[PDB]
């Protein structure tokens, strides 16, 4: 457990405080995700020096932090202090967050020229071309508008959604409906008396081609669709 933990540290009131944490769950906490605090800490203790094992006293924690709750002090140390992740952990977390940003951009934007998504490897090249800084302690949603703005000089792209009305003939509902719910975005669904089924899919516009491919498979080319609206 403790070859795996890293130090998170904070100076407060002229004293140094440290906790020993799982670096991957500390990143999740800094990004804003819910975290199980029993897995996050390698020891339910606040240290003055985690390496020498010097523990902060209850009286000192009460004086400085106004509380003795180790979990709540650990949260403050991690959010306001520095997490000493290793260089290799930082590289691994950076590569993973970059991948998620690229995929999110690919799925949720379209090229205004061609009205189609760019491939992930096109977004990746543009990220490097633009020298985009990626923040491993922020969620995708928290940083993807800024990134997309930095990309627009070299790669035009725009966030857009579509609403698409769908009708599935009775013959194909068994396969089609389940597939559509799993794809996501089903709204205003309604069974019809003749066995057919209708809905309005609300999807990211860069998912349009995937949705049409899906309907070709699950409805054998028999589904009827109508583009209702594009939403910028």
């Amino acid at each position: 457990s403790l070859d795996k933990a890293v130090i998170a540290r904070l100076r407060k009131g002229g004293e140094e405080f440290e906790v020993l944490v799982d670096p991957y769950l500390a990143r999740d906490l800094k990004e804003g995700k819910e975290v199980n605090f029993e897995d996050l800490l390698a020891a339910e203790e606040v240290f003055k020096d985690a390496k020498k094992g010097e523990r902060a006293s209850v009286d000192e924690l009460r004086k400085i932090f106004g509380t003795d709750d180790v979990f709540e002090i650990a949260r403050k140390i991690i959010l306001e202090g520095e997490v000493q992740i290793t260089a290799e952990q930082r590289r691994e977390m950076l590569e993973a967050k970059r991948k998620q940003i690229i995929n999110f951009i690919s799925r949720n934007t379209i090229d205004p020229r061609t009205n189609a998504p760019h491939p992930p490897s096109r977004i990746e090249r543009a990220l490097e071309e633009a020298k985009v800084h990626i923040d491993i302690f922020k969620s995708v949603e928290a940083q993807v508008k800024d990134i997309v703005k930095a990309l627009k000089p070299i790669l035009p792209l725009k966030f857009e959604e579509m609403e698409i009305a769908i009708k599935i003939p009775p013959e194909h509902t068994g396969r089609a409906i389940s597939a559509l719910y799993n794809f996501g975005g089903v709204t205003r669904e309604e069974w019809q008396r003749d066995g057919s089924w209708i809905c309005v899919m609300r999807i990211p516009s860069g998912m349009y081609g995937d949705l049409m491919d899906l309907l070709g498979k699950v409805a054998k080319g028999e589904a009827l669709t109508k583009v209702l609206r594009r939403i910028g």
